[PDB]
């Protein structure tokens, strides 16, 4: 399963107006750790991703 590329990440939280905070609280996750992946820190596990995407469309 693949992660999604960080600018991704980016694109579709803001492609539904959500704060990093906010996109955090839909997966379960802390703030750090949603700007860890948008950074390229840490990746983003492709379950997380698939919650993410299924919660905003």
């Amino acid at each position: 399963s693949a992660t999604p590329d960080p600018a991704e990440i980016l694109t579709a939280r803001k492609a539904v107006g959500l704060s990093q905070t906010a996109a955090a609280a839909l997966v379960h996750s802390s703030l750090r750790t949603w700007q860890q992946w948008e950074a390229g820190d840490r990746r983003m596990h492709p379950g997380l991703w698939e919650l993410f995407l299924l919660k905003t469309q």
